[PDB]
């Protein structure tokens, strides 16, 4: 069980200085990963980042979202191949680093569809979903798909969506990804889904409703917690939180973020790292005795 | 018999009918009423086609008090910075303050101040004097006419404008106008705001609107929607307004609507029994808050 | 699966006059279950009590608290046969009844204990109440152990000491009773003891954190009922309330009722019944579609 | 180290080490209370007369390390019995905790100071509230000139008759109009008695001038039904800036007298080194968080 934050708490553009500034920076704060958002897995600079790990004893996964351009739920298989080439290449980024893991919205465009998905659109995505998770077996790598909430994919919006998504493919690399910011949006209680996807969640995001510091909005944490601790999740778990003072070309605009929600992002991970470990330490607690 | 106190107990338009010609006026005045209702809100995403008879001739029939929301787009969006644009809009607000008084309507409310949608760049100054500018124009008509304009809030993915309770507050002691008023929404406080209180505490004045919707807005108390803290709070500022049901499923659509709010999934089929529930709840929920000044 | 009401809404004395009230308003309010406290068994009116229940068509059980005099978990073997005789002629009030169930406080006093509990007490209590089950079982009656927090018993906190407790017994009867206003006392949370319960859990209490109106305290009834929706739960689901303005002269005592909780009981049964079923028509609506 | 300058002081409750106070459990209690992280130890002062104050002494300054103090009455000295002997028993127990903590170089004086804490058996009686009210009131009077604060703790049905609620506590102050006489809140109490855990707050805005970090069950904090969320967002709205001080009570920690009268029968933790630092953690970093939304 590694303790993660996600890249975009301290930089939006993963050039050699945003890389080894993040990896540094997340050390700091007291995490033991860092979750690189692999908008762009093909000017990535490996390099620098198998460097940066190394120097901060650090470990990596990737996260991304794909797009219009790039959408695997899309009917036109150009876009779908577009697409399952791009995950192709994060899944090779992840195996030249040595990494595990990787998650995200990659089973559809992460955006606000105007539409239902569609029946072949669907299917598209099980296909290409399906190659990726081979291609990802062969290298040591699982992938999980991240469940989020209606404005941001029109294909898994619950637990059990992802759950019913996996049944059919059934690859036993394949994971489900719950956020307890999406979870707080679409799902009906912090516990059901956790208890729902016990055996296939292997990915968690920790984000707040708002998406800034931990314990200042509306999600449930404490229900979470105590139900990731009963079905004895050991999985990582990774700090997401996002504020005008660090923007991303790409991903700022997607996820909608209009407002300043911090300044200090030294002060917001180093709280964020101790919010999560003194969670994870207290339900301990109630597992023993 | 009509309720001619403030506090109207209120149900969305969408529970029933996705279509507001009218039979779905006929329907959706009828259906709210048989659940227990005392008001009915219209979306009016169009206002110009909008049968006002059938309305008035519904409304009398069950004594029932109607209010309208409404959500802007692009061609409508008064935030763009195109004069052109800020004015098509502007008349889409006007006809719609126009349809409420020949209601006999009081309050119109929901997202008037923007387009309501995912925007992709942040907000700009310019756009954000002219939806001031319009919105300003907009409640000066409506003052004429005896009619509350209320600015809802409402979450990230559906405006850039006003997110939280404290924006909305800000926008309005810019305009100053007496008749202008914010409109809460716990679906949107769920996501955007600190806790379930405070939007409530520091509004206090302006908050003349109210909707109530679950997390993933199916049945009430089946998500995640901090209730209890809103409705205390509510009775702590002694709030007296409409308090409105909302609630939206795949079994109901609208051509528009169903669609900019992202109702992909299915939450309830027994719109009869939904519409009843809600309305229990709510009305049990503010005859519980009421017995805490007493204990 | 009835929906009941506790007797001390409406009265705290138990004669013919209070019997016919309690049964009268439970049903005005809207309940299927009316749930007579047997302080004291002996004097109980039964024949009153079933002419009352078929005349509004109305079920019942019976709960109780043993006293300091009746105290099963005694070493005084004098004071346990007391107790043990007390809870025996309860049980045959509930078959004259016509009824199915006996809960509350049986395997100690209802008291707030000075000292730890005793081995020897200990052993008294469980011999006790097996031979109290082994008696109901040939009357078709369950018996159910409520946990009940600290400041009432030493012995059956938490739902998982009570399990502990019925493993020994081993009694195909007795269940156990769970009550929210002292599941949100001592329970780590309000859904992981429903869930270690599934099985022996057959009654439940819904009462708010101070015991008066229900959603005007400190109790988080969603996730308890969302918990009771995911094990399939369809025993006894009973309101409970005390106020100064009804009094009991042993158990208002007894439970330390020292405010104004509620001046109206008819405005306060009425609203209980609302909110218990609107929990369980939500409830249902989760579980599919 | 070096002493904790400001008001709001982040304390412990003196039971998360040790049952006995002697010398031993005074310089083990405020040794362990500055390693997890505290500015501050409450000590329970369940016999004062009998307190090793220059021990004491010794360690807090040793240690950089504030105090409080903490009481609750008992039969024998219950200042709301009607007998004037017991009312008296209570208020001398009561000043000589007073002079214990001046002697220390205190502020805070809290506790259950208004009646015995016990589960009583019948409700409150005019004449006790009487006795109770003129006591305290003296206690107060006699501690306003030795810089004491005297804060009365809001306990539940199970612990006292008297002060149930934050509303009743501001009517008995109302009466007394003392300038240094204060009310106490506890989360763990708050849990069971009051409408929500805002209101409390909200209403005791002025009086409010303690506070006790218990969980639900008393065991580690995050892990029960007490909603610390609301409660903090509540302070913070407010501008608390008193003390805030953790409190749980465990078997493997037992003081003779007050862990049987407080129903301490279930083992809720063992290692009160890892109790005491993973809640000053909490406490901090809820503090921590909840300044950030002033902000936002
Ligand atoms: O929470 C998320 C978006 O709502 C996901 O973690 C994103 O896919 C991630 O930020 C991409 O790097
Ligand atoms: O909640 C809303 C959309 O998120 C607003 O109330 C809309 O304006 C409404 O649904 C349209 O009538
Ligand atoms: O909750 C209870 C006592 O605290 C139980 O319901 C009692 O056994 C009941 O009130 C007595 O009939
Ligand atoms: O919370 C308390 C009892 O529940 C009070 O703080 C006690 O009186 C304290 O432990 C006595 O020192
Ligand atoms: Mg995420
Ligand atoms: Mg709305
Ligand atoms: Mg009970
Ligand atoms: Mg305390
Ligand atoms: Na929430
Ligand atoms: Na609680």
């Amino acid at each position: 069980m590694k303790i993660g934050c996600h890249g975009l708490v301290w930089t939006g553009h993963f050039d050699a200085e945003g890389i080894r500034y993040s990896v540094q920076k997340t050390r700091e704060a007291g995490f033991d990963l860092v979750e690189f958002p692999l908008m762009d897995p093909f000017s990535f600079d490996v390099q620098t980042a198998k460097s940066a790990l190394a120097e901060h004893g650090l470990a990596a996964s990737a996260s991304l979202g794909l797009s219009d351009a790039t959408d695997v739920s899309s009917e036109d298989p150009a876009v779908v191949k577009a697409g399952e080439e791009l995950l192709n290449r994060a899944v090779d980024v992840l195996a030249e680093l040595g990494a595990t893991d990787f998650c995200g919205v990659i089973y559809s465009a992460m955006k606000k569809y105007m539409e239902p998905a569609t029946a072949a659109g669907l299917a598209n995505s099980k296909a290409a979903v399906g190659r990726v998770a081979d291609r990802a077996s062969d290298l040591g790598i699982n992938v999980s798909l991240e469940v989020v909430n209606r404005y941001e994919t029109n294909v898994l919006n619950t637990g059990r969506q992802a759950l019913a998504y996996l049944e059919e493919l059934n690859r036993p690399n394949l994971g489900i990804h719950l956020d307890t910011y999406h979870m707080n949006i679409e799902e009906s209680d912090m516990f059901s889904p956790i208890l729902d996807t016990a055996e296939a969640l292997r990915y968690v995001h920790i984000g707040e409703s708002h998406r800034g510091y931990l314990g200042t909005g509306s999600v449930d944490f404490d229900t979470f917690f105590k139900a990731l601790g009963r079905i004895g999740y050991d999985g990582p778990v990774v700090f997401e939180s996002f504020s005008s003072s660090v923007v991303a070309p790409d991903l700022s605009r997607m996820l909608g973020i209009w407002r300043n929600l911090w300044a200090d992002n030294e002060e917001l991970g180093a709280h964020a790292n101790a919010f999560i470990r003194d969670k994870l330490t207290a339900i301990k607690t109630i597992e023993l005795h």
